[PDB]
RNA sequence: CAGGUCUCUC
RNA sequence: AGAGAGACC
């Protein structure tokens, strides 16, 4: 992706979006019993912890764009994920509109807790004005979507978040681009049963993890995955998105049944208008944050890429032998013989994306099931059951998270959660955790999960 | 102060 | 149906 122009708001009639300013976290009681490195991310250009500009840092993952059309092998690519779609017989119908604002059994509703974006952010308007669960109507969503259309701008906020030490300095915060609610509805409508299938149906057909549950779906991998392992990181895989990508999904939802009418919202997916602060602004490639679809889009593009990437990049690949799952950028994929990634990177270079190794290391070394790592999760077989994975979140991912709180009322919900996560370490590693945290005074008010009752639970779940 | 998935609590 | 937290693009 590409920033094409920059206006300001005066010249292009667009009014002014402002988010908030300060962090909402602070060191919650627990910050100095666990070690950690990340602090809240820069949200303003003055926070005197930057040691760049700020808004040079934040638009900075826009690097540029490369190829604007498909070659050969990304035809080919989107041909084969195509034909292996088929087989799931998607819905490409539309949607009612009352079934995209409310949500079905494999579709959640609209989250009316949320902004509805440009415009009715900036004239006091919520969602709860327009829709409401109790009635379901759509009437007053009906006269809006005509009221003001469709391909409005998105809205752009830095998000509030923990980051690496390097990043705050660096005034590299995420932004979030706000979609407007007139798109995510139209979004919703035509895409709604693409959705449901994907949510339903997380493994290898959809080649896409959204919907999956690690603490099952973990098992399942290595037989969805047979083979040698590969696996890499994308820097800024969204804002790195040529429009090929793009072109190459329009041929994906074609050949799968979607009318030219359907077709044609990609064009304003890769083309987009966004509005921060006093300023609009056009961005050229690039899938945009805070989208309907943004997860199973930037999924369903991956498995483009790696298809394209493998048969440009070596001879004699059969694609029938890929087997891949994708959460948005996350990629595990195996294949009968091995894959030399810093071949893949290098095509992928040419394709305008970055891939840099899985281990975080400079050297692409060999990624198999003892070092592999999903939704940063490693895979670890039990002890007893082998056949049964654990996924593990690392310890120091859970200090992490464990030192701050947005809001320390839910302390106790935030410290289940990470025990939710820890016990699959084992239990040396969550008796470690769970002593240090009663060794403060809240640590000692806390219903922790005993060790044995949270393996018994997960035991439970496949009987 | 976005789009989602997952899990938990009366 | 109401409330939270974890992880994600
Ligand atoms: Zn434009």
């Amino acid at each position: 992706g590409e920033i094409q122009w920059v206006k300001p708001n005066k010249e292009t009639g667009r009014l002014n979006i402002n988010g908030p300013t300060r962090t909402k976290l602070e060191p919650s009681v627990f910050h100095d019993v666990f070690e950690g490195n990340k602090e809240p991310a820069v949200l303003h250009s003055k926070d005197p912890r930057l040691e760049v500009d700020f808004e040079q840092a934040l638009f900075s993952k826009y690097v540029g764009n490369t190829l604007y059309e498909p070659d050969e092998y990304i035809k080919e690519a989107a041909l084969h994920y195509a034909n292996q779609l088929k087989q799931l017989d998607i819905d490409t119908s539309q949607m009612s509109m009352e079934e995209a604002c409310y949500g079905t059994e494999n579709l959640e509703a609209i989250d009316l807790h949320t902004s509805a974006g440009y415009p009715y952010s900036a004239l006091g308007i919520k969602k709860r004005d327009i829709l409401d669960s109790t009635t379901r109507d759509v009437s007053k969503m009906k006269f809006y979507m005509d009221k003001y259309g469709l391909d409005l701008p998105y809205s752009t906020y830095v998000k509030d978040e923990l980051r690496s030490i390097d990043k705050i300095k660096k005034g590299k915060s995420r932004l979030i681009e706000a979609s407007s609610l007139n798109d995510s509805v139209y979004l919703r409508m035509t895409f709604g049963h693409l959705y449901e299938t994907f949510h339903a149906n997380p493994g290898t057909v959809t080649g896409s993890a959204v919907g999956c549950n690690p603490d099952t779906f973990w098992s399942k991998l290595p037989i969805l995955l047979p083979g040698s392992l590969f696996a890499f990181d994308y820097s800024g895989y969204d804002a790195s998105l040529s429009p090929v990508w793009f072109r190459a999904l329009e041929l994906v939802l074609r050949e799968i049944g979607y009318s030219e009418e359907a077709v044609s919202l990609v064009e304003g997916i890769n083309h987009t208008h966004h509005v921060y602060r006093n300023k609009t602004y056009c961005v050229l490639g690039g899938m945009p944050s805070g989208m309907s679809g943004t997860s199973i889009f930037n999924s369903m593009i991956n498995n483009i890429i790696i298809r394209a990437l493998l048969i440009k990049t070596f001879k004699g690949i059969d694609l029938d032998e890929l087997n891949m799952v994708a959460y948005g950028d996350d990629v595990l994929a195996s294949y009968p013989f091995p894959i030399d990634c810093l071949e893949l990177a290098r095509t992928g270079k040419e394709y305008g994306l970055t891939m840099t190794p899985a281990d975080k290391s400079p050297c692409f070394n060999e990624v198999n099931w003892d070092n592999a790592t999903f939704l940063k999760r490693g895979f670890l077989p039990d002890e007893q059951f082998p056949f049964l994975i654990h996924p593990t979140m690392p310890m120091k991912e859970i200090h992490e998270s464990i030192r701050w709180t947005k809001d320390a009322r839910n302390t106790q919900d935030h410290v289940r959660s990470l025990c939710l996560l820890a016990w699959h370490n084992g239990k040396q590693e969550y008796e470690k955790f769970v002593s240090a945290i009663r060794s403060v005074p809240v640590g000692k008010a806390l219903a922790i999960p005993n060790y044995e009752n949270l393996r018994r639970n997960w035991l439970e779940l496949f009987h």
